[PDB]
């Protein structure tokens, strides 16, 4: 067959399910580069990509995402019982205490961000919140953060993803950014262990500054330092997320009144949101001996590549995915195949995102207030989705004006 890699980066999310709909099948043999790439959409082909006795990540990844979105050397190269105690490291962070402590620091920095929205008119409601994200997280996992550089460091961390899917001088952008972004999480790191930063026991960039592996060896400070970037990177772009909640509360009818009222209705959304809006098209492994499945062809070293946007919208799991709507959560079996936004699986034993509690619990203060704390008004603007964008997102960004939270 072909290349396929123009179609593919002209449609990310959509790509794949829409040759399986083409197809009548839930995976087809395709390439991208040099490779032969087997994709996969739904519940049982996330099962498979899940088994780790049949799938490694190691070498897997890209080199183009490693040299902005990742890092080098971190969680998500990883296999074996080398991955295992490494994601370790990650699931001690996220106590219900911890994850709670995140979320308040969270409302702390929005509500003290609203003064200055105030007296701009108006804001692109995306823009807006990375520097809170950022100023949160890094407090949170204990890391020093000089109020005249925080929207420098949120600048930097939102670039790692929203300039890492780009061209122009967009993608020289997010390089530089990830060399800028690693050298100071890594004299972070150095500080910590020299005992000049006096990070708390309990917060992560403690936690990584001093994790042994298993070797009973530090890290080194590299390789910490682009641990501390994952737990930073990703709860900035928390940001993605929380604009999808404003564009949800806008554009679908009944869900804000149902939001203040129903008590238990937060959850159903939040996870609504996590179903119905893209965020990540795909994850991608690497087949670690041959197989096959569905009467699919898996030699040892097939790149493969998990849909998750198309899961996520598949029919045989969700009667009608295309349609928004929270209830449906009501039904669901928490099964860790049919719904994997953030990955699906085993949280220890995979590679299943650590930040889904951090994401859930951000994504609950994000409602709350846009429903019961904060006013705005919303102009005539562009909120489609543009899904041709990594990472996609309503066109205008969201603009919001007269934002007020005092009244
Ligand atoms: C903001 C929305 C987020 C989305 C859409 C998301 C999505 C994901 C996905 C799809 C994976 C890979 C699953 C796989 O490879 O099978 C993942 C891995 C990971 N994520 Fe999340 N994530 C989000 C936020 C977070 C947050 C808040 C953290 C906080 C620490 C986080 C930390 C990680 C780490 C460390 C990995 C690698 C885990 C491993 O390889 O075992 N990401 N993310």
């Amino acid at each position: 067959g072909p290349d396929e890699t123009l179609s593919l980066l002209a449609d990310p999310y959509r790509f794949i399910s829409r040759q399986c709909q083409r197809l009548g099948a839930n995976a087809f043999e395709s390439r991208f580069l040099l490779k032969k790439t087997n994709c996969l959409k739904g519940a049982k082909a996330a099962e498979i990509f899940y088994d780790t006795t049949r799938f490694e990540r190691e070498g897997a990844m890209p080199v183009a995402i490693q040299k902005t979105l990742l890092g080098q050397g971190g969680v998500q190269g990883l296999d074996g019982e080398t991955h295992r105690h490494r994601k370790q490291m990650f699931m001690g962070l996220m106590t219900p205490e911890r994850v709670r402590a995140l979320a308040q620091l969270f409302e702390a920095e929005w509500r003290r961000a609203v003064p200055g929205w105030t007296r701009k008119g108006e804001i692109v409601f995306y823009d807006e919140l990375h520097e809170p994200l950022t100023r949160a997280v890094c407090a949170w996992a204990g890391v020093p953060l000089p109020d005249d550089e925080a929207g420098n460091r949120a600048g930097e961390l939102r670039a790692l993803f929203d300039a890492a899917g780009s061209a122009s001088p967009r993608h020289l952008w997010s390089r530089l950014a990830r060399r800028r972004v690693d050298a100071w999480a890594k004299r972070i790191i150095e500080g910590i262990r020299a005992g000049s930063i006096g990070s708390g026991s309990g917060t992560a960039a403690y936690a990584i500054a001093w994790h042994r592996d298993r070797h009973d060896d530090l890290l080194s400070p590299h390789v910490a330092a682009v641990e501390l970037v994952n737990v930073l990177r990703p709860t900035v772009h928390i940001a993605v997320y929380i604009t999808f909640v404003a564009h949800a509360l806008q554009t679908c009818s009944g869900i804000r009144a149902a939001l203040v009222q129903q008590p238990d209705y937060a959850e159903l959304f939040v996870q609504e949101v996590r179903r119905f809006y893209p965020f990540f098209p795909a994850v991608v492994a690497r087949a670690s001996q041959d197989f096959e499945w569905e009467g699919m062809a898996f030699p040892e070293g097939r790149q493969v590549v998990l849909d998750l946007y198309g899961s996520n919208h598949d029919a045989a799991t969700w009667a009608d995915p295309q349609e928004f709507r929270p209830e449906r959560f009501r039904a669901w079996d928490e099964d860790s195949f049919n719904f994997i936004p953030q990955g699906g699986g085993d949280h220890y034993l995979g590679h299943r995102c650590p930040g889904e509690w951090i994401v859930l619990a951000i994504m609950k203060v994000a409602a709350h207030l846009l429903v019961n704390a904060m006013r705005y008004d919303v102009p005539d603007q562009d909120l489609s989705i543009d899904f041709a964008r990594l990472p996609a997102l309503p066109k205008s960004g969201f603009v919001m004006r007269n934002v007020h939270i005092g009244g």
